[PDB]
């Protein structure tokens, strides 16, 4: 079962000159199947997950409220920020709108408030390392940390640290009771992966995800499903620069069914 | 003086767009700041959406529903335009708030549905307009059927100045507790499906958050609020414009909006 997961993503990674980073967890982060795991990869929107994660453990913690109001003005419009662009005459939105529209709308701007109020990219990379990903970093806010320059190591991940980390925030007691099944029904309800991995899925597996897109043909998505009543959690990360936006789409797609191959045998 | 530019702007883009265009403004307390057809009905389409979260806000703030409870369903609540729900369909289910966040920033006919089979229907919805002082506004159907917008058709209409008047009430007059009244009014201004309709034609500082509706027989519409110059107001726009294109339509009720503008700025 794994040579063929391995001899197919290999045949997708010839085909359209692609390289495809795959690592899936069971809920104690051990390994079920995995490609390229341990090649760093740009996190690009991906790290939004995590990120919320941070968030909902600083309210667990009463360090934070969520019904905070955060102020900004039109400096933080940035590239793809609908939500930050809607609530801007009101002049604030909430923590947990931020995060909400950072999660399920991949909000940069609501991505940046957020890490104005934390103090920046080093408090993200400070939360990996207490969940115990000593892999994952973030040095730059969006969407310029998204460049995914060849070789660049800022920013990045592994396939196996993220999946970990996802295993660690869902299954792992990072979190309450309350938030897990808030976050989790957050990535369920994610507007922006209907054509990636869920794409590929069966119908009745239970998913939910975020997605990512970076320059230089990054395209990402990470999450959980749910298949025969089992739990898993995954990340996917891939580089197409030859491929159009929606072949990416249909490349994560196809790692996708790649994924369900192995899972159903 | 102002209302009359109002009415010969309006009539201008109602000759030029071969539209009617129905328009109530009123102040917190429901008093008429202008309109125009404002007693003749329009399909409400899903601008009764609004309305219908006011409706479960208030069940919520009175101890009747609670807005984690799961309401469960299968493939046959699926229906056009059923984003959300079909997203949370392998899960099972969709709560309470989670659907009604859904039926008013997507528009999502599915969720709206499942909300209107736990309220008891049609009837429940014009039940909850009678309570709040509102003897015009009826729905009969759910979605999508209660957009067909046959001309003539008395079902699942309300007016301008009716509709207008009962966001008033749920956004100022004590309909709902202030929590409940603040998180409506921050769902409406995160409405996904406004940005080309009416925020479109107020200025970039007006804090604007509303409702729309796309019909059948080329129905377009958008209730809900506006705060300009420190000051609140309710508004309730529908037009209907069979011969323009679904884009063109988009720029009809901006540039209603424009209209509104020019008027509330004199
Ligand atoms: C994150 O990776 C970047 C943003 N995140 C994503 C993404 O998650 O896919 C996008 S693309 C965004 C989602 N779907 C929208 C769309 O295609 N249309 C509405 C047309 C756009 C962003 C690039 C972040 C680094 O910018
Ligand atoms: C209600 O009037 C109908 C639905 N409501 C709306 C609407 O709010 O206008 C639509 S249109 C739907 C939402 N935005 C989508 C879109 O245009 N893009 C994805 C760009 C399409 C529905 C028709 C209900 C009666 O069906
Ligand atoms: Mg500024």
């Amino acid at each position: 079962e794994k040579l063929t997961f391995k001899t197919d993503l290999e045949k997708l990674e010839r085909e359209k000159a692609a390289q495809i980073g795959v690592a899936i967890v069971d809920p104690q982060g051990e390994i079920v199947a995995g490609h390229r795991m341990a090649q760093r990869f740009a996190m690009c929107s991906t790290f939004k997950f995590p990120l919320a994660a941070l968030v909902f453990e600083r309210i667990d913690s009463g360090t934070e409220r969520g019904d905070r109001k955060l102020s900004y003005g039109p400096d933080m419009i940035v590239e793809w920020s609908p939500a930050t662009e809607r609530f801007l005459a009101s002049g604030h939105m909430t923590v947990l709108e931020a995060a909400q529209a950072a999660v399920q709308l991949s909000d940069n701007g609501a991505t940046n408030l957020l890490l104005r109020e934390i103090g920046g990219p080093a408090a993200m990379t400070q939360y990996f390392r207490k969940i115990g990903d000593s892999v994952s970093r973030l040095d730059r806010k969006e969407p310029e940390m998204s460049d995914n320059t060849p070789g660049d190591l800022r920013d990045t991940t592994t396939p196996i640290a993220m999946a970990r980390t996802v295993a660690k925030v869902l299954y792992g007691g990072a979190l309450t009771s309350t938030s897990t099944h808030t976050i989790e029904r957050w990535l369920i309800g994610n507007q922006t992966g209907d054509a990636t991995l869920r794409a590929g899925f069966p119908k009745d597996w239970v998913v939910g995800e975020k997605t990512g897109t970076c320059a230089n043909g990054g395209r990402n998505d990470i999450g959980f499903f749910k298949a025969q009543e089992r739990d898993y959690a995954v990340a996917v990360y891939t580089t197409a620069p030859k491929l159009s936006a929606v072949e990416r789409d249909e490349l994560v797609a196809s790692v996708g069914q790649v994924i369900t191959q192995l899972i159903l045998s």
